[PDB]
């Protein structure tokens, strides 16, 4: 809670950080990817191949880092964000640690992210692996991603109910989005306007990648940049298709103020 004495406890203000993607650049073109499923059918973490790809990575002469913003619980509002959009352009980061123990976090909460249906068994082996990661990191970068990926695997182990344990509460927003779509119609309204439908950053795409293009296609004559956007829609994407954080991200993908370190 923001410790005002007791009357807020249940009101987050923990930082998470979200929206995490690799981005590489060559020639005029930009892309922002999310990890991919390093593991089987079972939820066995393929630890030699992520290993692989981050080392790849680190290496690569076309990777610029991960994208990421840091935001607040009470901020997420599922598929909302309540977030001025000057905040959030300086919540979100360009972020290239020259660690590949750090990278290893940052790709797995990408993974995290973009997992389409997670199991328990992903749930718990993601969290072993970045445990061991952070004990060899042991540094205020690795505690930030590690508390981050713990928030966000509570928060997919609660919403769909993978426990029938190492798990907090996930992010508080998420508990009501889903406890809502239970109430009585008026009332299931009534608290989704008050506390799941902020307007402070703008309208919602139906598809991304089109709306992307459409950025495109603005500077195409000019010989402008190119952005594109690949992500897995899941419970934890969904503020993709809001279209100011796209234009957010893209700027950000193709500026140059790139950080080593978050806190």
């Amino acid at each position: 809670g923001p410790h005002m004495g007791g009357s807020m406890q249940k009101v987050s203000l923990r930082v998470t950080p979200r929206l995490v993607l690799e981005v590489n650049r060559h020639n005029a073109i930009c892309v922002a990817t999310n990890v991919p499923e390093f593991y089987n059918a079972r939820g066995d973490l393929n630890i030699r191949d992520l290993r692989a790809h981050v080392k790849a990575r680190m290496i690569s002469s076309q990777f610029c880092g991960y994208v990421l913003v840091s935001l607040l619980d009470s901020e997420d509002q599922v598929d909302h964000l309540n977030i001025f959009p000057h905040v959030f352009s300086e919540r979100m980061i360009l972020y290239k640690p020259n660690n590949v123990n750090l990278m290893e976090m940052c790709a797995l909460l990408s993974m995290i992210e973009n997992a389409k249906s997670p199991s328990i068994g992903l749930c718990r082996e993601v969290l072993g692996r970045l445990t061991l990661l952070h004990s060899k990191c042991n540094n205020l970068d690795s505690l930030f991603l590690y508390n981050g990926a713990r928030t966000l695997l509570s928060t997919l182990v609660k919403y769909h109910d993978l426990e029938e344990g190492p798990w907090n509460e996930g992010l508080s927003l998420f508990k009501l989005h889903k406890e809502l779509k239970r109430a009585p119609s008026e009332a299931r309204d009534l608290m989704q306007s008050l506390f799941l439908t902020s307007g402070k950053m703008g309208c919602l795409a139906r598809s991304p990648k089109d709306y992307c293009a459409d950025l495109n296609k603005e500077e195409d004559a000019n010989s402008g940049f190119t952005f594109n956007l690949f992500y897995q829609d899941s419970l934890l994407t969904k503020h993709f298709q809001c279209q100011t954080v796209l234009q957010t991200l893209r700027r950000k993908c193709l500026g140059s103020d790139t950080v080593s370190k978050i806190i």
